[PDB]
């Protein structure tokens, strides 16, 4: 259902999250591409969640979360909290260790998406990991940029 | 101010849309990067449009819009919709003709969002261009995508 629809939204090259919410010792992760600045002034982001994904109630309930921009080569972690578990990957201090950045936020507001909610984080904390090129999803694949030396 | 959130901002990479809308006698083109699709029963998706945009007025009075997402070789249209004029650019059809998808929506919701409007679009209608890669943009340049892989 849906192709066109599916087919335009796969033309929009975007770079892939993973966003993470913690109460208490309970741990969600989640890759998201539906992210993107808000505003500036107060610094805002927003992200699409779906209403079925395990991460909502525990992010609702933390009023917190972290949002992890991935790296090129990657790969892994976007699939493994994507739903399809990989080897050796965990969440420490609560966000994705090498990423390109972490943005710790604080829930900002919450409001209605279809079959999906729209999460509004008003950032914390900001982390930059080193330099380089970025994990990319685009044309239902991992695509790396023209970036040489 | 805010250097550290803006430098995380340059690290999320993205395709950039040209929004637009026509009301009476005005039509108004504006490049963004902050789209995201956002749900797929009802068929919605969100965009980020600043308070202070002359496209907002137009888009809210209209009620509906268009998002075309640009494909690789159109920077000149980029740079055109976000206030740098480039000759011979323009609308038609009230979207960006060459552009890999086109989505025309029904103004759906709108939600606060600090300096800057969320803006659900319910789609209507989708118009694919032919395929190809797409125009980037990540750490303050226009970008290309390694393509095919």
């Amino acid at each position: 259902m849906k192709e066109a629809f599916k087919e335009a939204l796969a033309r929009f090259a975007s770079g892939v999250t993973v966003v993470a919410a913690r109460l208490g010792e309970e741990e969600r992760g989640m890759t998201a591409t539906a992210f993107m600045s808000l505003s500036l002034e107060p610094p805002l982001v927003a992200l699409a969640v779906s209403e079925r994904a395990k991460l909502l109630p525990v992010l609702e309930g933390a009023g917190a979360f972290t949002v992890s921009l991935l790296r090129e080569g990657q790969e892994a972690v976007s699939e493994h909290f994507a739903g399809r578990p990989k080897e050796g990957i965990a969440l420490e201090e609560g966000r994705v260790k090498g990423a390109l950045a972490v943005l710790r936020c604080r829930l900002h507001a919450l409001y209605p998406g279809g079959d999906h909610r729209i999460v509004v984080g008003l950032v914390e904390e900001v982390e930059l990991g080193e330099g380089g090129p970025p994990l990319v999803y685009f044309q239902r694949g991992y695509r790396r940029l023209v970036w040489p030396s």
